[PDB]
């Protein structure tokens, strides 16, 4: 173990839960892993992959992101801050992608999932961009049950970091779609208490948070530190009891520990 890993272990031990971290430094492609090959429930962080999959579809349909998608009252689930304003109306796939990523709208996420033919279509996109680990099995809201030992709707920190890098910094998407994904992630509204809180204020972050049962507290981020090449950082966290409170400070602490290395 490295010093960063021993610090992450100490944070995890005092946290009362299970922490997973994966950093990729694209300055030199090095990786820091803590429980990097253990599965964690993704919860809302799976939305990135659904949005990227729709962006990928849009590479061969110029007008796909402008296509209207009907929002019915029955479509509303547990957290719909944008979709509820369009009930009995429509949202475009661009609007749904932005709502899913920036406001973590679960109705928008379900519309993205349906646009891909269900959770298996998101998993298939993951496979098509080289992610052998990601699996999406359910829609919102049950994909957030986050039951320990349940492999459904999970990934590992390493695989998620690798995928987020390919999507945001690599060529898993076309150039325009990559820029759109990064623009969406950087305009996230929900991230300031998570990885963002553990990094120097001068660094630009685009991220996607998630949370679920068992106190599951997740964040996945692409980071532009001042004067250095970007990083990819994945912090997953989950706890032993179903009603545990969210612990975004633990993600911030892990990010702060990561930041002290590179
Ligand atoms: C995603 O994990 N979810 C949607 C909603 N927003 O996520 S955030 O809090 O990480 O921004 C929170 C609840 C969760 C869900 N159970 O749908």
């Amino acid at each position: 173990t490295s010093a960063v890993q021993q610090k992450l272990a100490a944070l995890e031990k005092s946290s009362g839960g299970r922490l997973g971290v994966a950093l990729i430094d694209t300055a030199d492609n090095t990786q820091v892993l803590y429980r990097g090959d253990e599965r964690f429930p993704m919860c809302s962080t799976s939305k990135v992959m659904a949005a990227a999959a729709v962006l990928k579809q849009s590479e061969t349909q110029k007008q796909l992101l402008n296509q209207p998608v009907e929002i019915k009252p029955a479509d509303l689930v547990n957290y719909n801050p944008i979709a509820e304003k369009h009930v009995n109306g429509t949202m475009t796939l661009a609007e749904l992608s932005a709502a899913a990523l920036q406001y973590s709208d679960n109705t928008a996420m379900n519309k993205l999932i349906a646009q891909l033919g269900g959770p298996g279509g998101v998993t298939a996109f993951a496979r098509a961009i080289g992610d052998e680990t990601f699996r999406l099995d359910r829609t919102e809201p049950t994909l957030n049950t986050a039951i320990p030992g349940d492999p459904r709707d999970t990934t590992t920190p390493r695989a998620m970091a690798q995928t987020l890098r390919q999507l945001t910094l690599g060529h898993a998407l076309g150039e325009t779609q990559r820029a759109q994904l990064v623009t969406w992630l950087k305009g996230n509204t929900t991230g300031a208490a998570s990885i963002r809180a553990g990094l120097p204020t001068s660094w630009t972050v685009g991220d996607k948070t998630g949370s679920g049962d068992y106190g599951t507290t997740n964040d996945i981020a692409v980071i532009w530190p001042q004067g250095r090449a970007p990083l990819v950082l994945v912090t997953y966290f989950t706890q032993p009891q179903q009603n545990a409170e969210s612990r975004r400070d633990v993600l911030a602490s892990a990010a702060r520990i990561i930041a002290e290395g590179l």
